[PDB]
């Protein structure tokens, strides 16, 4: 006996059913099949005793918006909760804000996103809060560094821009054996490809900038929880910080994340493709993608992600800084070149220009983001720039 | 000579790539990659004498976030130019104020979409303007109502809410020896199955709102004309009628057009496996999709549709309008009762409750409009659906 | 025994109260003190019986947000009911596409805003529809006119660019006894100013675009209907010409409405001393501005106009063309040389170089929309123009 | 030689005219008079050389939408720049991110914005940074209570919800004398009416959420730097906290500034009057607003304050907290029962219940924000409520 509107009790939606309808229904009040956008401050209380009945009271600590977003994120990354952030960045700095204290030790990735790295060094270290940058393709490196004052491992999959591999589930058994926190960032890999939640992470963080959007329209944050206690020490932080996503973002990212699967098929079919011209390409060193056999971590890719292999690929270019430098300065349209990656439209950036050496990103190295355009006039054009190099 | 930013010379870049780059270049001032939203009324002049250099005066005659929006409906309509409206209800009104006069004849499909049927017959027709309903299924149909006063032939196809096709081709050579003009409504086709200007349509009118939006979101409507002439006539009727987009909806639909192919290839793969599930269904009485064996005009269908079938079906449950009604009452989550398709959201539509007989739209005849969730939930909530019809 | 968030019952809210809080009242499900954005197209039924139970079913009908303003434009205006539209220029054809037919007569104003001319001239004259231009100054000019085949009278006032007056309460007396529509056109006056519907007029146009917005942000129109018999007939004409205004120009017009008290109060203090500086100056051969003794309907304006005489005026510059362009091409910031009006930013233009002499506008004509900008900076940037001419 | 669009060389702008075109000159590509909203998350950049050339990379970093609103800002708080954020508790966090280290001392009104003193008691104390809370109303107070380890005295005038003022210049003074930070929050007050950088402070923070907007629209939040270095460091971290404003939000809040004087005089205006009626009412225990008479910190408001006395009082119930709260759960529309204030909407909070006895939040204590609505609506409300009190 359930009726339209309903959906069928004891049944679980299906993955891409998830991406669509996760954390929404149609409104109560009208029936819009899209929550509607709460562009709004503050919220008016029945009497002074049902102060918070309805839920809110003031869009810096709640928003319904961005708590329908907040629903869908936690489904699909599979986690208790999730707080979404104005920034991926504001999302990685409330962790760090929230779990450490003066003393404390936290180990992150050696090739992290740069911001993170700058975020660490630049300002958290000034609390004296120990940083120290490890490589994680070795959970054994994990397990040997950390210390009685270690209160978070902050690992990413793919690393920015390198693409290398953290064991994810062997890093977490091994933080549940020392009871430290492990915090992933596995932006770069997207629910989709890998939910490391799923894999025993107890945090896991998300630039939703990049392929939750997937179209560089908004900025945007996520922090899912595997917990209540962690989810809520986040969300009180997040109050506090006041660094909340908008309601506007929220509606955005909702949306885009509907096509989230049937994107990052498309652009990892691309990825897939250019990096196998790549590879052939006598003016090209060496390329990266978790796809060709000629990836170090093979093994580990083929075990930990799922459906595809990702948007992302990295290659070097013969002839150094000069060579590499050439070539972004012809690549031709469809490319852009920019900073960001995720999204519909190709990307190509140099992360060195715009030592590094030991974190793998050499001389000529050139971090590509996959769109969704013609895989042929993406690779017409790659072969172009590279007939400047 | 090529550098980044710059197209290379002489190709033609390939269709997904129009879909995602298509009118849009970098913000000249800026770089943004994403066009700025002109969500503003007027634009300062630079002299009395400089009037309309920089190109904009007032929203209501053209705005440059909605100018790119109709660049990249042209290209990827195949047109000569575009004109964008707050509806697809508007582009197809403003057609009709343009190009019909009094003592005009009109004909139209009997199976028209339900609103152009009522704009037509209980708007138009006072200015005595004749439409005249008939069957477009055979263009022989077609040339022998011609009249000595017909001045438009308005095919649509597939049709709302049969399925019924057009030969937009044939029709077309009609309308070019009879000398009159060919207006052809492809909004559930889309220009990725179907362009009817390179058929030899005079002019294609669109409910962007459907699957140009595809998410739900915005209204939105489009005339895409085949010359110089026919665009300047619909632009500055656009002008007095005062229904131009507005600058914001145009962003959205910038934004959601770059995945109508991926989107459109994922429904219309569901749209396949449901209409098979239903064809084998007991309690179904019939099914119309243009992608199965048995569709009655399936000859046409292979010769006028390009990569795919499309998102809409129909059918009629057993048992009449009772057994109808039963079924779309038990409808589950994820399926969403209401008006309208194209969208992400999987739809289902009771087209009389939302004579009739007379032109396929029978008791208990039911619209289908199929999105991009796990078509397996799809499958098992129409067959809940039905076990209880 | 009524708590809060109820208005008092038997009480009326006065005029700036109605202008905050009009139509709309805090959201019933969050409490959030503005409305939510239904950012929208459908809404999903509950069951076939109960289709339209919630109100709502596809936004080019009707839309929350939507309906949220027409609520509040209805109260301000004094009106049964009313509806918006895309645009000014929308809502004035709706009314000559909703009450003209072939072989009617239509009496307007000879100093309409040039739009209402064209749309009239070169666009619904085709369909046999006379339209007869008059002096509305002296009612008898309305009186004789008036033929048994006219339906509607449409007045201006203050007439766009002229500020000439009709005086509103007897044009409807005359138009209730020959039992002809009588619609108002108020958009230079503001219901701050001038409520038509207070004065008999049957129906009333606004272009929202310009003081209801008065930010240059958003395009909109609107007609508020006296009965209910009125309003159907437009809501229905609207449905089919898909001319709806957009649910987030709603929103915005929902929050700039709130301000309009207040910037009018402070754009016609600015305006009556622009005018009085004007009247002083020897390179300004007239001014026009209700508020000076010089102005020729001082006696309507003082019976018609309340609180303020609005912030639009008019000058002449002597000698003639040359000289009125010297002075655009010179008038510096903060003023804007562009088109509209209405604006918090103050705008000058010249309407004819943008015959015409009969209908007033003369050679060195100028039409100038005050803003809310320090009168000093106005008036210094007036006087260095000034002394270019 | 200025011709239009340019401004008179040589002269100041005067205030209203900076609010209504501070920051902001109409596009260049365009002639948009309202910048575009940069909707963007990354630009594209035309050589690897040439980076940054155009100036924007990444919108976490800068956005040209957020960067105009920034220029007005700082023209109309008198500041070098201003950086804007999601949140002002965003701008108040990375200002003690800035700028205090763990053994650091803090001087901060006891009468703070209740989440100021929680981001620091319940936040940077864990870094082991000593937050004093002392009485700001006598600035020999703050003279005695500098250390050797101050580094920051962190001003609110008038307090949040008490409404004590601080006398900026003398703490400022006393702060430059030992060359120790001055940070003033002017939230309560807005640049109209109080500007603290113009009286010696080196940083103001505002909550634009609150008076900027002005509509209960938007959150947001503005640091103003007196120095470039303080500019420079605030920028810095902005970009590392990942917590900017967006340009969405940007774009409202440069719209709703252009009537913050006229709303800010009738607000006040209205506030003026209500605290007269509360003052007389034989229901009321005491009242406080800097405008009336026997307001306690009179002089230094009359010394202080330029235009008006602010939108802000609050009061206390005769008959302690049950006649409190019967009063609150009786207060009609207009009013708005509810957190927050700043608006166009009137709002009544109960500052306990949305120890406290020391610094004045008292039993019966009500926090009264009023909006711009008729006055004589917004006393009826009041003595209703006050009758059933
Ligand atoms: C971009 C990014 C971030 C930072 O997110 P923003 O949304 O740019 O603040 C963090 N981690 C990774 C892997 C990232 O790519
Ligand atoms: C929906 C539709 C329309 C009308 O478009 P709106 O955007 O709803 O005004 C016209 N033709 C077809 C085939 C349609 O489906
Ligand atoms: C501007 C205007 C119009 C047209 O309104 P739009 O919003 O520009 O379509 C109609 N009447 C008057 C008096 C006007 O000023
Ligand atoms: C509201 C407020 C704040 C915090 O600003 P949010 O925009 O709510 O984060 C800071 N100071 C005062 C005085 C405030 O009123
Ligand atoms: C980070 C820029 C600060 C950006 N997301 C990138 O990796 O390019
Ligand atoms: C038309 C509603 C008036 C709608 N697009 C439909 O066919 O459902
Ligand atoms: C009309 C332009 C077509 C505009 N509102 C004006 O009067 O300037
Ligand atoms: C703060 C809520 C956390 C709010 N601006 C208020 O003081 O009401």
């Amino acid at each position: 006996g359930v009726k339209a509107g309903d959906w069928l009790p004891g049944f679980t939606p299906r993955e891409e059913t998830v991406y669509v309808h996760g954390g929404v229904e149609p409104d109560p009040l009208t029936g819009a099949i899209l929550p509607p956008i709460y562009q709004n401050t503050t919220f008016v209380q029945e009497s002074v005793e049902n102060y918070l009945s309805k839920g809110f009271s003031y869009s810096r600590t709640s928003n319904p918006t961005v708590l329908s977003l907040e629903k869908k994120i936690a489904e699909i990354e599979g986690g208790f909760g999730a707080c979404c952030f104005a920034t991926g960045m504001a999302a990685t700095v409330t962790i760090f804000s929230a779990f450490l204290a003066p003393g404390d030790h936290c180990l992150v990735t050696n090739c992290s996103y740069g911001g993170t790295n700058r975020c660490a060094r630049l300002h958290f270290s000034k609390y004296n809060i120990d940083f120290e940058f490890i490589d994680f393709r070795d959970p054994t490196n994990v397990e040997k560094a950390i210390r009685p004052q270690t209160k978070v491992v902050f690992s990413e999959s793919p690393c920015n821009p390198t693409l290398y591999l953290a064991d994810i589930e062997a890093i977490s058994q091994i933080c549940k054996e020392k009871k430290v926190l492990h915090v992933c960032d596995s932006t770069f890999a997207t629910p989709y490809m890998m939910r490391p939640l799923d894999l025993g992470a107890d945090i896991v963080v998300q630039s939703t900038t990049k392929y939750y959007d997937g179209h560089n329209c908004t900025l945007g944050g996520a922090v899912i929880s595997s917990t209540k206690e962690i989810h809520d020490k986040v969300f009180f932080l997040r109050n506090v910080m006041g660094n909340i996503m908008s309601a506007q973002t929220a509606f955005y990212t909702l949306l885009t994340l509907k096509t989230l699967p049937i994107r990052v098929e498309k652009q990892s079919a691309n990825a897939q493709k250019i990096a196998e011209f790549l590879s052939k390409h006598h003016k090209v060193e060496h390329v990266i993608y978790p796809g060709i056999p000629s990836f170090p971590q093979k093994e580990l890719a083929l075990k930990q992600h799922k459906n595809v292999h990702g948007g992302m690929l990295a290659f070097e270019v013969k002839g150094g800084t000069e060579a590499g430098i050439r070539m972004m300065n012809h690549v031709p349209r469809p490319w852009s070149l920019c900073e960001s990656l995720g999204a519909c439209e190709s990307i190509i950036t140099c992360p060195a220009v715009f030592d590094r050496l030991k974190v793998g990103i050499t001389d000529g190295f050139i971090r590509v983001s996959v769109g969704i355009e013609d895989v042929n006039d993406l690779i017409d054009g790659l072969d172009y720039a590279l007939s400047k190099a």
